[PDB]
């Protein structure tokens, strides 16, 4: 399952996990590629149980999406020890699936 984030809060305390691969997926609601890159995500979240997957908002959460410097949607960022290893801006089920598997 896919946590959605809803605060600066929750966000946060989503990384501080350490060694623990996180990812969160920053889309809008009026992004289409987002929509259709949500069920892969859904999917991914399944196969990766060592990995924590989340996903915020940007407008509901917009500080966040501004401090993380996200310019696109969808923007998964992926973090390990409370720090960014690496992102992918875009919809790119395979790009994000190489992320998600070679940084669990």
């Amino acid at each position: 399952m896919v946590t959605q984030l809803k605060s600066a809060s929750e966000y946060d305390s989503a990384l501080a996990s350490g060694d623990k691969l996180v990812v969160v997926d920053f889309f809008a609601t009026w992004c289409g590629p987002c929509k259709m890159i949500a069920p892969m995500i859904e999917k991914f979240a399944e196969q990766y149980s060592d990995a924590a997957f989340y996903k915020l908002d940007v407008d509901e959460v917009s500080d966040v999406a501004q401090k993380a410097e996200v310019s696109s949607m969808p923007t998964l960022i992926f973090y390990k020890g409370g720090k960014e290893v690496t992102r992918v801006v875009g919809a790119n089920p395979a790009a994000i699936k190489q992320a998600i598997a070679s940084n669990v």
